[PDB]
């Protein structure tokens, strides 16, 4: 094997070498990563030994300190980042060497491997059979592979020339200069690949965070005949203890697909996957992985298109809202698409990399900071592999089926963060999920405002049976009883799937102003009894800085008796309600939610559902057909209030009650600290044939308009709900939409006041103060009639017509 080349060749170095020539982006890294291994390199001989007694040595060669069972990964902190420190110190001088050839690179880079080989060849590799035992890490294998297996063979690739050619590394022992001991590197190398398959998860993320350790040390063997045997263990063929790529890429079956966790989690898997199949494709050119498995790369694209208009992501399970865009892993999801010809995958992710370019959001010149993470060291890639180059817009409608989730999004013209609409609606069964039902979020004015009620500390009481079940999250809560049961720790609930929609996926609608989705979901595991639940919500625009919200969500249950519950959590610090234009009399009620609290918790195996004991300052209403108006009020995210108004028409016979949620995570600084306001309305009996409904509209308060809706009604046939009319008001003048929504695509509706006839499912009427018909859509339906107009539906059952 000529060396390097696991990361780079010999012959890559002019390139390399002239990339830094003629782009400046190219030589500010060099410089930064030059400087980083200069501060290790050492000017005298006793310096030289210096460096090495800054490792955390045993004292004939020394061992370094094992780790069992001031605390980082639950080890003692300060000799791990005295290691960690070394080995990254080595890593960057080894790759200076093959930049420069200046030997006080290599000396530095061997002399710091030489101590972890000698070392760990003394070191017994635990067999007392557990499946994480490691070597160092006498008790974590997973955690040493990413710290230090995949490491010492880069290490080893670089400095192998100055090292076969005479150079030799300064024994910290004996203060003498000696040969590098070539069959104990060999046998370090032999036994992390042996440990990566021989221990771990096979099902899990695990067999990933190990595989740089496993392709790695499976290259720094020096036969290349044991080479190839050894290839097809992380490339095809899995273990008891180990999945291979193939295995890994069953998890990414379909374009748009994603690691089946939540976002957060499901990242990294993108992260290392990428660096993984762009090594391998790099120097094996026929196996084109990047080809084969390109729904992987394609999860980068899938997640952007997940995204909120300021760049925020779903809230769905254990996750966060904000984080920064992987950059180096577009870099090299980048060089996979032009190695394997794929041209929709250069065109977009050159298009996200050049787009955060000439925004300043990415500066390709710029270094990161070592971060001890716990993950392969890969930092110099940014220099050696990124390409000489010489942002795309997402769509009205996306699906991610792991987590049952439908996005709609309507974005403004001008001013998109403020003025743009979206909303999410899922559901489903997956590590990291939560017992959430058909839960959603709504955006509004630059944040995140309908949010999920956010996650706790993991293993505390608050979060198994709070953050985690029902009532902390934007659904119906069924019977007081709506839960969860198998898949991950009892977690489990149905799949969210989708009835019907407009704009279908990936397409444009047949109106820029208007959109829904009608989806179900089987609460199967109600302690009580099991019920069917169906929400359809539409994003309705008036203008390009006006629009709302409409959700509609039936319940029933599988009972001659029941009672259904509507949760709503909204960012605030002020939350108001009238009804009737009055303010409402609400009586406190502490004990509401209290019967929930008698469930026994058996940590990770059984939970108080739906979990709403958990709310504080519980006040409530009367039973009412009564309008209500909620407006939610937060002070302190913008210096002008950002408001939401919820419109509960009349006729709901709903028990409204307002309470303080447990602080959400999924809130935007700093109410991620502050109370959630939210609301509850309680139906008697069942919620189907006249379903909760609810219009929602933002604003910001130095608005001009505020907001354009100013009443909403239902449309009743005989008890039963059609849909709803909601008045709105735009520069001074005053327009009626009606929202007509049915439950079955052949339902046929009429209105003799309206002079409306309508067939099918889902349809918006917009009318002047005068009664004049301004425009039509249907998102599902067959035909419609307003007085003497009528309209027909083409392919897909949907149209737009203006008048
Ligand atoms: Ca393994
Ligand atoms: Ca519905
Ligand atoms: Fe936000
Ligand atoms: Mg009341
Ligand atoms: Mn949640």
């Amino acid at each position: 094997v000529v060396r390097p080349s696991i990361w780079v060749t010999p012959s890559e170095r002019q390139t390399i070498l002239n990339k830094i020539e003629r782009n400046e982006w190219a030589e500010k890294l060099f410089l930064s990563l030059q400087s980083r291994a200069d501060a290790a390199t050492s000017l005298t001989f006793e310096e030289r030994r210096e460096k090495l007694l800054d490792l955390p040595l045993v004292w004939q060669a020394p061992t370094l300190v094992t780790y069992t069972k001031k605390l980082r990964w639950g080890y003692p902190r300060e000799p791990q980042e005295k290691m960690l420190k070394g080995i990254q110190d080595a890593v960057d001088c080894s790759v200076l060497y093959y930049l420069t050839q200046q030997d006080k690179y290599a000396t530095c880079a061997a002399d710091i491997l030489a101590v972890f080989i000698n070392a760990l060849v003394q070191i017994p590799v635990n067999e007392n059979g557990f499946m994480n035992s490691g070597w160092m890490y006498q008790d974590d294998h997973l955690l040493e592979a990413r710290l230090v297996g995949a490491q010492l063979p880069i290490i080893y690739d670089f400095v192998y020339p100055f090292l076969k050619n005479g150079g030799q590394v300064l024994d910290v022992a004996s203060n003498q200069l000696v040969d590098f001991d070539f069959s104990a590197a060999q046998k370090v190398f032999e036994t992390y690949v042996y440990l990566a398959l021989n221990r771990g998860l096979l099902e899990s993320n695990w067999p990933v965070l190990e595989s740089s350790s496993l392709l790695h040390n499976i290259h720094a063997h020096d036969d290349p005949q044991k080479v190839a045997e050894l290839l097809p263990y992380y490339l095809d063929k899995n273990t008891q203890h180990q999945a291979s790529l193939a295995m890994i890429a069953e998890m990414f079956k379909e374009p748009g697909d994603i690691w089946p966790e939540s976002i957060s989690y499901s990242k990294h898997v993108t992260s290392l996957s990428v660096y993984l199949m762009t090594l391998i494709d790099r120097k094996y050119p026929h196996y084109k992985v990047g080809s084969l498995y390109s729904n992987i790369p394609q999860s980068l694209t899938a997640m952007y298109n997940l995204q909120f208009p300021n760049d925020g992501y779903p809230y769905f399970g254990d996750t966060n809202r904000f984080m920064d865009v992987d950059f180096q892993a577009y870099e090299m999801a980048l060089q996979l698409a032009k190695l394997n010809d794929n041209q929709e995958q250069i065109a977009q992710f050159s298009g996200v990399l050049r787009a955060s370019i000439q925004n300043g959001e990415y500066e390709r010149g710029k270094l990161p900071e070592r971060d001890y993470y716990p993950s392969p060291y890969i930092l110099p890639l940014t220099l050696l592999w990124s390409l000489d180059l010489q942002k795309p817009q997402r769509p009205r409608s996306s699906h991610l089926p792991h987590a049952g989730l439908t996005i709609q999004r309507n974005l403004s013209q001008t001013d998109p963060v403020k003025n743009s609409l979206m909303t999410w609606v899922g559901g489903g069964s997956y590590i990291h999920g939560h017992a959430s039902g058909m839960d959603m979020e709504l955006y509004g004015q630059g944040y995140v405002l309908g949010i999920d009620g956010g996650k706790g500390t993991y293993r505390t009481d608050i979060h198994e049976n709070y953050y985690r079940l029902f009532a902390a999250h934007n659904t119906v809560i069924s019977n007081g009883a709506s839960g969860s049961h198998g898949g991950w720790i009892n977690m489990g609930i149905n799949q969210v799937k989708t009835v019907a929609m407009e704009p279908a996926i990936d397409t444009q609608g047949a109106s820029p102003n208007h959109s829904f989705a009608t989806t179900e979901f089987y609460d199967e595991f109600n302690l009580v009894a099991p019920a069917q639940h169906q929400r359809t919500m539409a994003l309705i625009r008036v203008n390009d800085k006006q629009g709302y919200y409409v959700d509609i969500f039936r319940a029933k249950s599988k009972a001659s008796e029941e009672f259904h519950d509507y949760v709503y959590h909204n960012i605030g610090d002020a939350m108001d309600v009238v009804s009737n234009g009055r303010k409402v009399e609400l009586a406190a009620e502490p004990e509401r939610y209290q019967d929930s609290d008698k469930i026994k918790w058996e940590k990770h195996k059984a939970y108080q559902h739906p979990g709403w004991h958990f709310f504080k300052d519980v006040q409530s209403g009367k039973v009412s057909n009564q309008n209500f108006q909620v407006t939610f009020t937060a002070n302190e995210l913008e210096p002008h209030p950002i408001i939401m108004e919820a419109f509960i028409p009349e006729d709901s016979n709903i028990q409204f009650t307002q309470v303080s949620a447990p602080p959400s995570s999924a809130a935007a600084k700093p109410y991620n600290k502050k109370s959630l306001p939210s609301f509850l309305l309680r139906r008697q009996g069942e919620a189907w044939s006249n379903p909760f409904a609810v219009v929602y509209e933002s604003y910001t308060q130095d608005d001009r308009q505020q907001g354009v809706v100013r009443k909403v009604e239902r449309l009743m046939d005989d008890k039963v709900f059609k849909g709803l009319k909601v008045t709105l008001n735009v520069n001074g003048e005053n327009l009626h939409q009606y929202v007509l929504v049915q439950n079955q695509d052949d339902d046929v509706y009429k209105n003799l006041a309206l002079d409306i006839d309508f067939t099918g499912r889902f349809a918006v009427i917009t009318v002047d103060s005068a009664g004049e018909l301004l425009n039509a859509y249907i998102g599902k339906g067959h035909s419609l009639r307003y007085q003497d107009i009528s309209l027909k539906t083409d392919k897909n059952q949907a149209i737009f017509k203006r008048f």
